[PDB]
């Protein structure tokens, strides 16, 4: 009639140890099992956390917080228990986060993360705790027999632990489970303790058996079929529904009601979707108007560069002002003073320290204050970018600038950022490994007991493509359902494979990227580390440490950023033998005639983004003249515009063939002027597509921020809401309705998938730097781009290709000149990094240099080895740089050399 048995022990894949199905599904499989509730107790972790929540409110069940332990106490010895606690309440949420921190930061051996049971005393309020069934404190000494140690365990949680601690009873066909059972339920009859039912659940079917064994075996390392593999698991573990429970313990009503019970006790609220941000520095004055200080601050640099030092500048200054205040009036409302300052300020640390940040900026950009407080370089105004599209005050939401630096630069900026919001309020964060198409079909052979060389006939099937999946790869690869067809171990094989797929197996690895909280990072998220206790990181990733509400900052592998930088140190070094003013790459005209006619040429070797084929065919297919359809580049490369005929009517509309109109050939209106100007009369952006809600019909950009998601969410009671309160406030702005029911037909069909303007733009600035950066300055710029490819040689040769042919000087590696990186001569001719020849690297380089730096140097290859301390000039350094070409402008050629090398080496050692 209602509820008779909700589950309290349950596993996903977060468990790693063991566990298969995902967060998600198992929040299903209790939906459609009619429960209201769910307990998903990883082992020693939160991971699933987030997802759960999410999950659970998408469903209609109530999520209830806990995680499972091996437990450790004086009175068992060195045996390890297993326990199950629960939060019942946010003061439980907490101390459970303590104890996992704890088990943790305590490092761990084979045995994986303990915790002590007299870590329970301190972190206690708020827990309710399961005894462990047959393998808990209690469990185990009922089955030896020892009265005494019974009662000095049963004391434990009696004292501690008054009406919130149940002896777990579990009926899984497993041994010792129904002996055990049998005896605790005389230890609560007798000692007055409560019973409760549970299922140890480790996957959602029955069938699933075998998956999971297979599964646990990949991670305890052994073959399936050999007898000393642990089997700890039962067929039965799996998402049992409420009526085959109630039959299960049908002796025991109370275990099962008492499931209920401890349901109904948990209520545990993790708020998501909404920040906690840390304070920013700024002693007297509140947050609000320091923010309002510096952006005011940061407008007057801004509006003396842009409408430049002339007094014209009030002539559309005001329109600034104007919206600047918009601004600021919607981030303070709405609570996010502080999340601009801290960014702002970090965005200056890294440009004044050595740290690129990369280009992301989110969909900002379209807020006129970050480009007052310079976290973007665009002029939001200029190309018509909307604050809106970033923050409207119309709906919850996260404001995100997407920043992110290069992931061997974060024990730097950890720091700095720890400087600012303290030690422990900063952290790195989680990243897991699952297991992909290859590696699955690799791990399932070897534990089926298949050789290597049988299992990669398989793996070498799957294509290498990025996200591939098994479905796909047999899709693609006519092979692949020709042998699973044929051979009944190749389709078992693949068959678990398949159930395996996209599993976690663990933990980097590397972290993703920083996290920073208003306090203490284990006020938010539990930590896991290393064997060591080193190397902590929220158990919550990116994405799930985002949605609880913390700022934070990814890795990213971006060498675009770098280039530039080094490109700018080099051309910055050139003006101290100028002077000649240092450059700011920042105030690079977008508008440099030698750089769009270096574009239209479609030279684009080395410029960011558009470097691919087809690109490089649709710059020369249209010919981009202005800034503002570098924008629209990467907009229409793209296979569904072509795929429809979009990019067709744009190149044409340009010069073109043929003729502007706002937007259809008939349905057009005058108005929509200044909207499309930019994109020659298509509609390109949503940007674009909130602006002709605006000025046809007016609304306020929040509310066509609103339409534009109602376009994208696209249901009709919604949308025909909106069908009319567009048609509505087409004659209220005026005029000429009826053609509006058909432009709005329409335009929520350009709509449908038109580009994040601001997005495209903050990556275009980047890419016309890079332009501007070849046609300005050729030698710098392509040398930069040579000393990040550095690596690969075959890459090198391609450009020193490149260089010779758009016709600069490039000089072959020499001894007396030549550095690690790349650089440009007195006379504008590259000369070559050393650190290009592979099998040299940095250590010996350095020292060559610091050698060369003390006595000018070199005659021959004699001169060196004697000056150079030997061993770090290691002989085989000495040969990799003979036979570059190091010498050859001082004496004999290569081969001559590695003959004389020998005796070189003799005269030295003195």
């Amino acid at each position: 009639s209602e509820p008779r048995f909700v589950h309290l022990r349950v596993h996903s894949d977060y468990s790693m140890i063991d566990g298969l199905a995902k967060t998600a599904p198992l929040v299903k499989k209790a939906a459609a099992l009619g429960m209201p509730a769910l307990a998903i107790t990883d082992f020693t972790n939160l991971c699933g956390l987030v997802k759960f929540y999410g999950a659970g409110h998408g469903a209609g069940i109530k999520p209830i917080v806990g995680a499972d332990f091996n437990v450790q106490c004086d009175l068992l010895g060195d045996e390890l228990t297993h326990l199950t606690v629960l939060a019942a309440n946010n003061t439980g949420y907490q101390n459970l986060t303590l104890l996992i921190s704890k088990a943790y930061q305590r490092g761990y051996g084979a045995a994986g993360p303990i915790i002590d049971r007299d870590w329970l005393i301190e972190l206690n309020e708020g827990l309710i705790l399961l005894s462990g069934g047959r393998m808990g404190d209690v469990g185990r000494s009922l089955l030896r027999g020892n009265s005494a140690l019974v009662d000095e365990c049963v004391a434990f949680y009696e004292e501690h632990f008054p009406d919130r601690y149940f002896l777990e009873l579990i009926r899984t066909g497993r041994p010792d489970e129904e002996s055990y059972l049998h005896a605790a339920v005389e230890l609560a009859e007798a000692r007055g303790l409560p019973v409760v039912a549970t299922n140890d659940v480790r996957f959602i079917d029955s069938s699933d058996f075998d998956a999971h064994e297979i599964r646990v075996a990949i991670h305890d390392g052994f073959t399936l079929d050999d007898p000393k593999r642990p089997r700890n698991y039962s067929p039965q573990q799996y998402m049992r529904s409420e009526e085959e429970m109630c039959e299960l313990f049908a002796d025991i009503p109370e275990a099962l009601a008492n499931t209920v019970e401890i349901a109904k006790r948990c209520n545990v609220t993790v708020r998501l979707g909404e920040y906690f941000l840390p304070q920013f520095p700024t002693g007297d004055m509140s947050t609000e108007d320091y923010l309002v200080k510096r952006a005011k601050e940061g407008l007057e640099e801004r509006l003396a560069f842009l409408f430049p030092d002339e007094e014209e500048r009030l002539k559309r200054r005001p329109e600034y002002d104007e919206r600047l205040e918009t601004e600021l009036q919607v981030i303070n409302q709405m609570g996010f003073p502080g999340y601009f300052l801290i960014v702002m300020e970090f965005i200056q640390w890294s440009k004044d320290n050595g740290v690129p940040v990369g280009p992301g900026r989110g969909s900002g950009a379209g807020s006129l204050v970050a480009y007052a407080l310079k976290i973007t370089d665009l002029d939001p105004l200029e190309f018509d970018l909307l604050f809106e599209r970033f923050l409207n005050p119309e709906r919850v939401s996260m404001p995100d600038f997407d920043v992110d630096f290069c992931m061997e630069k974060r024990d730097q900026v950890i720091e700095h950022v720890a400087d600012m919001y303290g030690r422990d309020a900063v952290s790195q964060i989680i990243t897991f490994g699952t297991m992909a198409a290859k590696a699955v079909i690799r791990d399932v052979g070897r534990v089926l007991g298949h050789p290597y060389g049988f299992v990669d006939r398989i793996s070498k099937l799957i294509p290498p493509d990025p996200g591939m999946t098994l479905a796909k790869a047999f899709e693609a690869e006519p092979q692949l359902p020709e042998i699973y067809e044929a051979d009944e171990e190749v389709k078992a094989l693949i068959d678990m494979a398949r159930k395996l797929e996209g599993v976690t197996r663990n933990a980097g690895k590397h972290a993703g990227g920083v996290v920073i909280a208003p306090t203490k990072i284990t006020d938010f998220a539990p930590l896991y580390c290393d064997e060591e206790g080193k190397h902590p990181v929220t158990q919550f990733d990116k994405s799930d440490v985002e949605y609880a509400g913390l700022v934070k900052f990814d890795f990213l592998g971006l060498r675009t950023l770098t280039i530039i930088n080094w490109a700018l140190e080099m051309i910055n070094k050139r003006r101290a033998k100028n002077g000649e003013p240092p450059l700011d790459i920042a105030a690079i005209p977008l508008d440099d005639k030698k750089s769009f006619d270096m574009l239209q040429r479609s030279e684009t070797t080395a410029v960011f983004q558009l470097e691919s084929r087809g690109m490089k065919d649709l710059i020369k297919r249209l010919q981009p003249d202005c800034f503002e359809d570098m924008i629209a580049l990467v907009a229409l490369f793209r296979p569904g515009p072509l795929q429809s005929g979009m990019v067709d009517n744009f190149i044409d509309r340009k010069h073109g063939r043929e003729e502007i109109s706002y937007p259809d050939v008939q349905w057009q209106h005058e108005s929509l002027k200044p909207v499309l100007e930019p994109t020659y009369g298509i509609i390109l952006y949503q940007e674009q597509v909130m602006q002709i809600a605006q000025v046809l019909s007016g609304y306020t950009l929040g509310g066509a921020d609103m339409l534009r998601r109602a376009m994208g969410k696209k249901k009709p009671e919604e949308m025909a809401k909106q069908r009319s309160v567009f048609a509505e406030g087409a004659e209220k702005n005026g005029i000429n309705a009826e053609l509006a029911m058909k432009i709005f037909d329409l335009v929520e069909k350009f709509a449908g998938y038109g580009f994040n303007k601001s997005h495209s733009a903050a990556y275009a600035l980047v890419s016309y730097q890079t332009l501007w950066l070849k046609a300005h300055y050729p030698a710098e710029f392509m040398a930069a781009v040579m000393t990040a490819d550095m690596d690969n040689t075959e890459k090198v040769v391609g450009l020193v290709d490149e260089c010779w042919r758009m016709g600069l000087k490039i000089l072959p590696p020499d001894i007396n000149s030549g550095l690690y990186h790349f650089h440009v001569n007195d006379d504008g001719e590259i000369v070559y990094g050393i650190g290009a020849i592979k099998g040299v690297g940095e250590g010996p380089i350095e020292a060559i240099i610091e050698a060369r730096n003390k006595g000018g140097y070199f005659r021959e290859l004699f001169d060196l080895c004697a000056r150079t301390d030997t061993k770090k000039l290691n002989r085989r350094v000495l040969e990799k740089l003979i036979m570059s070409g190091a010498f050859d402008r001082l004496g004999p050629h290569r081969a001559a050399l590695m003959n004389s090398l020998g005796d070189a080496l003799k005269a030295a050692d003195q």
